[PDB]
């Protein structure tokens, strides 16, 4: 996997667990094109989104459901959800730490 | 003024400015109408967006230029931009900070909200 | 005002209202003496703690008592405080702001130098 | 490993590598004592720092030398050190992001 999202909630101090994620490119007329999506495990983490071969050099966009995430905690959100846009050059980590009201995320790249 | 943005530099250690900052409300039709821009001053704020009229209740979206900002200092980012995207005066009218701290390939975003 | 420190509450999306904090300075036999306290205002800030003469160089300590802020309402945290500790002054006077972001399990902290 | 550190660099985007990481227990004398240490791997992850038996109830204080980090890399840090201080009761790990002036940590406990 070149590409894994990871998702993580500071309230509770654990991995946020069933939040929906959609990914996707940006297309020649500038129109964000679905590319992939899923929901993180138990871990916080989703995997094999996609392949080496498909993911090309390009723009993407994840975008967490973060207010699903706290309406299903019955816990009232500020945001609609969490964007990152990005572009891909390697693996690639995105991680989002969540609060109600704020959320933070990072980029891990590493080399195998 | 009911909509402030402050944006700082996690890696100098200092307001991040001249950033720019787009806002947009999201119309009847779902497209993306444009609100209301600007650009971060010396003290890394952003005031005078909009009016207590002009800002009714809408979803809302603030887009900083945070790549524009890290390229000016020679460093290529991680991000294209910092999007925050938020529902605005849902139980009547408040008063809003969207604050962010900048990092080369990390940034975080927080809401202030208080009741004037 | 050179040394001055805002917390704000993540959970909430406001300030962090009345929470303490205790501010030390490593002494000549390298123990920690008491340099200023104080609490943070309906703003979240904390202004006052010191005046340009009495912050010297040194290594400061700030120890924000995010504990008790969180069982006040209601709410058991994971950390016991947050402490941010620094060197100031090392290149000639400045102005500091220390700000913390708060949640039940997690902070960040970032600092604004300026040169006034 | 009951107790486990992770360190990430937000400038570079990647995990923090040999990063210094020590932990200690507080004493009855509420005295700090040492309990345990190591350098950050590759990944960015220190394991094996405790047993289960050894990990008892109690409050902890990791201490991680951001300074000699920023350092290595010729960049300047603010901070002498990131200090976090919790109190143990299950899986902890304590997760740090690192820019030059600014850290963020939060807790991410999970039940195997
Ligand atoms: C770690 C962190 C992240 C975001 C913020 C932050 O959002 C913030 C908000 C403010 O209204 C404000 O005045 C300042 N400040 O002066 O430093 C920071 C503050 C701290
Ligand atoms: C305060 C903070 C915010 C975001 C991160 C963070 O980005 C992160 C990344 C990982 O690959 C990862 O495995 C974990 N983790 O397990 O805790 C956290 C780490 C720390």
């Amino acid at each position: 996997c070149p590409l894994m999202v990871k998702v993580l909630d500071a309230v509770r101090g654990s991995p946020a667990i069933n939040v929906a994620v959609h990914v996707f490119r940006k297309a020649a007329d500038d129109t964000w094109e679905p590319f992939a999506s899923g929901k993180t495990s138990e871990s916080g983490e989703l995997h094999g989104l996609t392949t080496e071969e498909e993911f090309v050099e390009g723009i993407y966009k994840v975008e967490i459901d973060t207010k699903s995430y706290w309406k299903a905690l019955g816990i009232s959100p500020f945001h609609e959800h969490a964007e990152v846009v990005f572009t891909a050059n390697r693996r690639y980590t995105i991680a989002a730490l969540l609060s109600p009201c704020s959320y933070s995320t990072t980029a891990v790249v590493t080399n195998p």
